[PDB]
């Protein structure tokens, strides 16, 4: 009984929870695409172009686990290059298959129509942005190749490269491979050296006066919000979370400092985490910078970064001594080591705005503390670089909430892909569960046709577009009037209708009566249709912080 | 006295003739962007993608000879890969210039990998480069810029340079500008082009059917006078590649149409297949594959002139200049040539037969309707689908430019080269037209550059194919899969979402209908941005693309 390694590999996605493909169709790929529609509960998004499949892979794999975009050789897969390497940058799980040509090498050098002398370029340019590569060659090692790329995407949470020639795809294989599954744990630690980790990790806790935890980017990515919600609990250390790491740790816990953002941090957030004497970073990535919009760092050294792939203490370096179980080692410990521990308060945000006349024309300040009023548990929320990235720090999340901002990569136009993926995603998990994008009117620009795709699937996305007439952020930094701050002004309500949408709703609002209007509506409120809220703002309006540090670094003479 | 850095590059860059810039800003280049506006005449686009940027900006060089394009580190440069990659399969002269951090910040995380090599981008694209500087000495930087320069006008490929921010607003000798970058290319080395020479016309006369083929790089490297003189003096038979359609004028009475390999047409094919003899002006590859047809000649005769060296059967003469060899040709040609015996050659219809208003479009009519359209000093540019097929049959006005990519075809293309070639277009003739035919699926790509074409006041006819989906795609494989299905869009409403004010957009779908728009005096004069959407048949091509389905559909049964 035997079935094409075309099915074989999206049987296997299947097994691993990736139910929707990304990409788009191409000279090398249709009759691998055909197999989707042969596997039950498999779909194809069909992406109205490839650097936002990419984009849209990665949304999907941050809420599912990991994702697979297929595009075909040369012109699709480096058109999703920049999706790809963001995916890297951030530790994201995507698996990227290339469909190629068939395997005295006639029909690849035929068809590689590239001048340069080397076929192997469009491969060798994805190695710089994979964690692994394969480029299939055998059909009888070829099952084993995938599984392997699968597991190294899911477990490693990097691209992986998979180069599938068009006629190893039609090539059957043993259908009973299926039914022993792809190995997706995690190798165990070296006991030696977690040992050693755990015991200078202890040490240093009861070493402490002021010790805090910090809950950073792959601290969810890698499975360890429970754990994290458990280091608290078994230490009552104050607890805060970098940009990246929002919604890592439940926001309503009594412990929950909230979030640390550098010089842009609260006047409390920024001494609490700076005047402690100890750091638990888990799930560290986003450790230590310097950016023409905020500066990132003044601590402490007494530093415990709990990587996904390996633990820093200070200075030393464990390799291999992977996050999880290290974790899980020391919360079998670590009451004991912090019961010394008498519990320093924690700061807080106003939780509400005042009360202002329904006719206030909206601001940023106002904007980002109201929007925690519209949130709800089991909401994703999707803020893109630029001013909506920074707005977000601000606001309060209830519990059960997913943060997506691409802080570390910072390409915008990324959240009109990564809301289509995580929309797809989000209702595979539970058709209940709100998508909520806030995006600027620059970054829209460059991804805009990925709405098309959102309405193809009938998904429900809040798309609230931020409309301050070009690009802000750029603007606060240098050259506040320059014509390339600026942008072509857009009908952002016609946006939807011209996509061909039946079924939607597109409103505009300038005022807090107008937002709020909206906002409490009940109907609003539940995920019926998707939605386009344009938001009216100032053009140099900004969050506040933002704009303090931005007047910072323009007195200074320290620079680059 | 002295201009920043970012003065000299786009000096140089109004030195040759480079007007409009492209890409998009970003952390490493604002200061560099700064300098545009310092010089008169000089612009920024604000490309609504770098993706399109780049596509733009390789429409730009095709009619203006070069461009540039400047991204910023990482997010901007990665985005444009696929732009670069195509104008370097394509032998396009596109600069691409990086904001890179400063040399000695980097001694960052925002948009790195997370592994501090910020070279990871720069050796991503010198795969896709002619060459690459990094600039990191002010003093040898006008020097660095030049070549850059120098080498993208004349290999005609792209050339990646990187600016760190630092460099930008240091300062150099204005008086360096004061001596032109050398744009010129040295005489051939006489022994080897004597040879080349003699051994030519040795072939010709010996040979009994011998063709002229002109593809892209006659254009691309300004040989379309030598080859036009060769086809006068010799009275061969000449045809163009689709890439280089346009570079014979096609009211030549020995132009005998576009040969496209096992795509052509009968005629074309067997005038083509049947000659022992190849003079072929300026292939790109003289041996490819397409997803859609088969590309070679049955003799091993083949002369290739190429812009860097010259091939005749298998051997290779580096460094024979395609331009000064073929002027020596010709001095001798018409010898060689003396006792040839012309005879017609092929032809598609200039007309079509008249039928009634109402009849519903088809492709095959379209085709052949265009060329009542389309007028001397036209830009004819035709997307990867249908399109690219189609107008291979129409006749094209003398002095007509053709834009399509055959050769490495990435659908979405045609939206940005539009772009570009609008820019380059208005600042050659503002009368000149731009004329776009690109499918409804691969306009979805990269729809948004529309948006920088209403923003500069561009007036380009966009027709977009509506044949709900990936027709060309659904010939091939999976008539009916939904992979090859497309969300419906609006596209009369696309102009004025993108914030167009004065504009056309209007819905063609009858022989009648085609012609009150097209024979319109009014509309024939480039005054707005005009969307002709025309409507039809899912399954509708031109000929060769339905008898190829049928081949392999009557097969395979
Ligand atoms: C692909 C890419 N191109 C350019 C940049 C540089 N960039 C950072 S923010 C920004 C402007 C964002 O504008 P907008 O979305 O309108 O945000 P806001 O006005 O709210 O700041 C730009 C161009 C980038 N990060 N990524
Ligand atoms: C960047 C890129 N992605 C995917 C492809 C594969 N491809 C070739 S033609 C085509 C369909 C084009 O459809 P459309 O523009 O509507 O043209 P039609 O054939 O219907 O006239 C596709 C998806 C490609 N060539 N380039
Ligand atoms: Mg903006
Ligand atoms: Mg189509």
């Amino acid at each position: 009984s035997e079935i094409t390694l075309g099915r074989y590999l999206f049987e296997r996605l299947k097994q691993v929870e990736v139910q929707t493909i990304f990409g788009l169709p191409g000279d090398f790929n249709l009759s691998l695409l055909d197999n989707i529609y042969e596997v039950p509960g498999m779909r194809w998004a069909g992406n109205a172009n490839e650097l936002n499949a990419a984009y849209a892979a990665d949304g999907y794999a941050r809420l599912k686990g990991m994702s697979c975009i297929i595009t075909t050789f040369g012109v699709g897969e480096l058109s999703a290059l920049n999706g790809i390497a963001g995916s890297y940058a951030e530790h994201v799980g995507v698996l990227h298959v290339v469909g190629v040509p068939s395997v005295q090498a006639k029909q690849l050098l035929l068809h590689h129509t590239l001048g340069n002398g080397d076929f192997t370029v469009f491969h060798r340019m994805s190695s710089n942005i994979s964690e692994t590569t394969a480029m299939i060659t055998d059909i009888n090692t070829a099952p084993a190749e995938i599984d392997r790329c699968i597991r190294t995407t899911y477990v490693s949470q990097r691209p992986v490269y998979l180069g599938l020639p068009a006629n190893l795809v039609d090539l059957t294989v043993p259908a009973s491979l299926l039914d022993t599954p792809i190995d997706l744990s995690l190798k165990p630690n070296d006991p030696e050296a977690e040992e050693e980790v755990i015991e200078n990790v202890l040490q240093l806790i009861k070493e402490a006066k002021n010790p805090v935890i910090l809950a950073d980017a792959c601290c969810s990515r890698h499975d360890a919000k429970a754990e994290t919600k458990k280091l608290i609990d078994l230490t009552q250390f104050p607890a805060f979370v970098t940009p990246m790491g929002k919604g890592s740790i439940d926001e309503k816990h009594p412990r929950f400092g909230g979030v640390y953002v550098g010089t842009l941090s609260s006047p409390a957030v920024k001494e609490a985490v700076e005047s402690a004497d100890l750091v638990l970073s888990v799930g560290a990535l986003l450790s230590d910078f310097n950016t023409g919009s905020f500066s990132y760092s003044y601590k402490t050294k007494n530093i415990v970064e709990f990587h996904s792939d390996y633990t820093k203490i200070r200075s030393a370096t464990f390799p291999g001594v992977q996050m999880k179980f290290a974790l899980q080692k020391l919360l079998t410990k670590v009451a004991d080591a912090a019961k010394g521990y008498k519990p320093v308060p924690v700061p807080s945000e106003p939780e509400h705005n005042e009360a202002v006349a329904d006719s206030t024309p909206l601001k940023q300040e106002w904007v980002w503390t109201q929007v925690g009023e519209f949130l709800r548990e089991g909401d994703v929320v999707i803020t893109e670089t630029g001013t909506s990235a920074f707005g977000i720090n601000q606001t309060h999340f209830p519990n059960n909430t997913y943060g997506i901002s691409q802080v570390l990569w910072g390409s915008i136009g990324f959240t009109t892909g990564a809301t289509l993926g995580a929309a797809f995603a989000a209702e595979e998990i539970d058709p209940k569960k709100r998508v909520i994008l806030f995006i600027g009117d620059g970054s829209l620009q460059l991804t805009v046709q990925e709405i098309s795709t959102m309405i193809r699937w009938g998904l429900k996305p809040y798309l609230f577009v931020l409309n301050n007439d070009g690009y802000t952020i750029e603007r606060l930094i240098h050259g506040e009037t320059a014509q390339y701050n600026c942008i072509q002004n857009w009908q952002h309500l016609e946006l939807l209708p011209t996509f061909g949408a039946k079924d939607y709703e597109a409103v505009r609002v300038s005022t807090t009566g107008e937002w709020n209007k909206l906002t409490t509506d009940e109907k609003f409120q539940d995920n019926t249709r998707i939605r386009l809220i344009e938001v009216m703002l100032p053009t140099m309006d900004a969050p506040s912080n933002l704009v303090k540090q931005a007047q910072l670094t323009a007195a200074t003479n320290a620079k680059n």
